[PDB]
């Protein structure tokens, strides 16, 4: 019989400070998404040069702005 003892030192990460997430979407029909967590504003920057090289003269994007300002949903033209 093997008893408990507290959840095994969770060697992964308590739920990070806090995920972002930027998404690719296209109007040719191809939409995407992205994700990086880890600081906070920090990947908001991260982000939009996350979109800034799928720049393959669609026209550039729109950042959108929900879930507080984190989630950006960034949609090319073209």
């Amino acid at each position: 019989e093997n008893k408990e003892e507290t959840p095994e030192t969770p060697e992964t990460d308590s739920e990070e400070e806090v995920t972002i997430k930027a998404n690719l979407i296209f109007a040719n029909g191809s939409t995407q998404t992205a994700e990086f967590k880890g600081t906070f504003e920090k990947a908001t920057s991260e982000a939009y040069a996350y979109a800034d090289t799928l720049k393959k003269d669609n026209g550039e994007y729109t950042v959108d702005v929900a879930d507080k300002g984190y989630t950006l949903n960034i949609k090319f033209a073209g």
